[PDB]
């Protein structure tokens, strides 16, 4: 059967994509490796933040803005539970995060509503963080936390409903495309559509190139732990926030916890290069994943430094300007590309969704995607 639409990559984007493409009467087809959601691509581990005001680039507001009003519409729309307004803590210190900085001029540029703190006074607010007094931070009330793997369910069970089709435990090897159709190739069989929407997660890095496509990316094995924690100032019960820091030795980010989960941590700027295909999947197998994270909760969160209650193994995948690709092949606009998220697209991935609907169906999009361009110079060596 000839479809509309078929996305490759049936994850945080295409999933998205797919609910959107549904929605409006658009017969898709999504093929995935696996079953989303899994444990094998970018999207597990529970939990991931959403910010507004964006340390990595003003520009991202809007479409900070828009996915956030997209994932309270998917709150109202299914059963799963989508997001809790934690509130997002920034901080670093004075003087010395780029981070803090932009995340302070994003919020000024855009009007968001944030407290600025410093020193004792973040110590004080949040009982369980000890920064030193030479510490800043900027609070956004509002932002907060998503549950990835939850999002992703919600979006295939909806679009299902509205007649996708999800074909699971199906890799998609290669790629024809003509002017007027394209056609995909796995071990399952053959299929076409009328476009065409790519979203393979860190395998990006492996088959773009079956679309004559050469660009960086480069993946990366990035672990996170959960541990044991005085819930009695780490829990989200007494309102301990999400949290994404800069500190000498690099970026951070954790979330409360969450029923008794335990306080979960992650090293933001430090992974290895690895392959998706040879990974390894188990936490703990170098000494740096569980010691790159108690070397932080140590000094800055002394009380969630218990004993670790779980691991995972997730992968980043970077661009060389660490922006996302979000763009018309170019040499066939029956083509969708979405990759690249550098480790923080999941917040954007109910806007991405919409970006990848109005691209496919359209060629255009109402949202500014110029800082994406797949044809931009900084993309290449
Ligand atoms: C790993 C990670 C990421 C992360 C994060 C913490 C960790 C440890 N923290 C974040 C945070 O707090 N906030 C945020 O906004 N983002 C954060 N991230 C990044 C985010 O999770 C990723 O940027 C995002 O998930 C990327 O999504 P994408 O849709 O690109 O990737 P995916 O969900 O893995 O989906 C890809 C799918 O493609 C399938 N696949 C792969 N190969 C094939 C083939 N050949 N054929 C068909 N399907 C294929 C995969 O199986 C997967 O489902
Ligand atoms: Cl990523």
């Amino acid at each position: 059967t000839h479809f509309d639409v078929i996305v490759v990559g049936a994850g945080s984007m295409g999933m998205a994509a797919g609910y959107q493409l549904a929605k409006q009467g658009v017969k898709t087809l999504l093929v995935d490796a696996f079953d989303p959601p899994h444990t094998n691509g970018s999207h597990h581990g529970d939990t991931r933040i959403i910010r507004h005001a964006y340390g990595e680039g003003r520009e991202y507001v809007p479409l900070a803005l828009r996915s956030q009003e997209l994932w309270y519409e998917l709150e109202k729309e299914t059963h799963h539970k989508i997001f809790t307004k934690t509130g997002v803590l920034v901080f670093g210190p004075k003087g010395e995060s780029a981070f803090v900085a932009e995340t302070m001029e994003a919020a000024k540029e855009h009007s968001l509503t944030v407290d600025l703190l410093e020193g004792d006074e973040i110590n004080k607010r949040w009982p369980g963080i000890t920064v030193p007094e030479n510490y800043n931070a900027i609070f956004e009330p509002n932002s907060g936390v998503l549950f990835s793997e939850n999002c992703i369910r919600a979006y295939r069970e909806l679009a299902e409903a509205r007649g996708a089709k999800v074909l699971t435990h199906t890799r998609v090897e290669d790629f024809d495309i003509s002017p007027d159709s394209v056609k995909i190739e796995t071990a399952n069989g053959s299929y076409t559509a009328d476009k065409l929407i790519v979203s393979m997660g860190a395998w990006n890095s492996k088959l773009l190139s079956k679309l004559n496509l050469d660009i960086p990316l480069q993946p990366y094995r990035q672990v996170v732990g959960f541990f044991e924690s005085d819930e009695s100032k780490y829990s989200n019960d007494i309102d301990f926030p999400g949290f994404m820091v800069e500190v000498p030795n690099g970026i951070y980010g954790g979330f409360p916890s969450f029923g008794g989960c335990g306080l979960k941590l992650g090293y933001h700027t430090f992974g290895q290069k690895i392959d998706p295909d040879t990974i390894n999947r188990e936490f703990g197998v170098y000494p740096e994943d569980e010691s790159n994270l108690r070397a932080f909760l140590e000094e800055y969160m002394p009380g969630a430094n218990g004993e670790l209650k779980r691991g995972a193994v997730c992968m980043y995948t970077k661009t060389l300007d660490e922006h996302f690709i979000i763009d018309l092949h170019p040499e066939h606009s029956n083509v969708v590309i979405a990759a690249g998220f550098s480790g923080h697209g999941f917040k954007f991935s109910s806007g991405v969704g919409e970006v990848l609907s109005q691209l496919a169906l359209t060629g255009k999009t109402e949202h500014d995607i110029s800082i994406f361009s797949i044809n931009r110079p900084a993309l290449k060596e």
